């Protein structure tokens, strides 16, 4: 009872999440109960030191009884809510640019420490009313796995999953997080998810109908992926110009690099921060 419940924030991947108050310090936190493997201990331990202004701070890790409780900094809204609330008008392009720039800085930090997110999605991007955005749950996938359904049976979304994961490669490189952020960038710009698949094969075929069915020219090695089938239909690639209007040419070039099929060709977070799309980046104050 170090922490008093204030209210239920929601249902997470791994257990319930409460906004809570630290009895001694007076601080308000998001307290996640994780529903314990030595993988999970040593991973979580690394994560308490992986601190950066665009990563939601892991304040503490309590391991008591059967359970693991992670205590995080509290932020008041997620990007999924902010996008739904911005549906009529869209998030303004300078704010989209500022958020992408801040998220790439969070990714560049984590990846320089060899830690991946692996399940980036709008629900895991948290914003404050000052203009910042931060990545939540970084590292939890390697600690705990990414399940097919959550503890309350909700389906974990596939919409932001990289194609190498969907084709059954079990080696995750930092490129998986660049793909997910590219999908979120496209969703902020057009106000619709880019590849809203509802099964692994629907997700792959939505990817292939936009970017073309991958072959050994664009992705050497693809036909040796565990789940690759020579019988996948062959779709032609569309132009980006049709996929994310009214994004300008620099943003379309950057998106295209974040969505290359071969993880080895996909742009890194450090290289993305240098892209001319960010020449004019600013830090606007958002409408909440
Ligand atoms: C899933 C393991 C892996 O890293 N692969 C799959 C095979 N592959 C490759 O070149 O095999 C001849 C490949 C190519 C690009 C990215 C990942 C992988």
């Amino acid at each position: 009872e170090n922490f008093q419940k204030v209210e239920k924030i929601g249902e997470g991947t791994y257990g319930v999440v409460y906004k809570a108050r630290n009895k001694l310090t007076g601080e308000v936190v998001a307290l996640k109960k994780i529903r314990v493997p030595s993988t999970a201990i040593r991973e979580i331990s690394l994560l308490k030191e992986l601190n950066h202004p665009n990563i939601v701070k892991l304040l503490d890790v309590i391991h008591t009884e059967n359970k693991l409780y992670l205590v995080f900094e509290f932020l008041h809204q997620d990007l999924k809510k902010f996008m739904d609330a911005s549906a009529l008008t869209g998030i303004p392009l300078p704010l989209i640019k500022s958020y992408l720039f801040q998220l790439l800085q969070g990714l560049a930090f984590c990846h320089s420490h060899r830690v991946l997110h692996r399940d980036l999605k709008p629900q895991n991007l948290l914003i404050n009313t000052e203009g910042a955005i931060k990545l939540a749950d970084f590292g939890l996938a390697r600690a705990f796995g990414v399940p097919v359904r959550t503890y309350t049976h909700e389906v974990v979304t596939l919409w932001y999953r990289a194609p190498e994961i969907l084709l059954g490669c079990k080696y995750y490189s930092t490129a998986v997080d660049i793909w997910s952020l590219g999908c979120i960038f496209a969703e902020m710009v057009t106000r619709r998810a880019l590849f809203p698949g509802d099964s692994e094969i629907d997700q792959l075929f939505r990817i292939f109908r936009t970017l073309g069915t991958p072959d050994e020219v664009v992705w050497p090695g693809v036909t040796s992926m565990p789940d690759y089938k020579p019988s996948f239909p062959k779709w032609a690639r569309q132009d980006f110009s049709k996929v994310v209007p009214p994004l300008d040419e620099d943003g379309r070039s950057l998106l295209s690099q974040m969505l290359h099929y071969d993880p080895n060709k996909r742009i890194s977070a450090k290289a993305a921060l240098a892209h001319p799309f960010f020449q004019d980046v600013t830090k606007p104050v958002p409408h909440l």
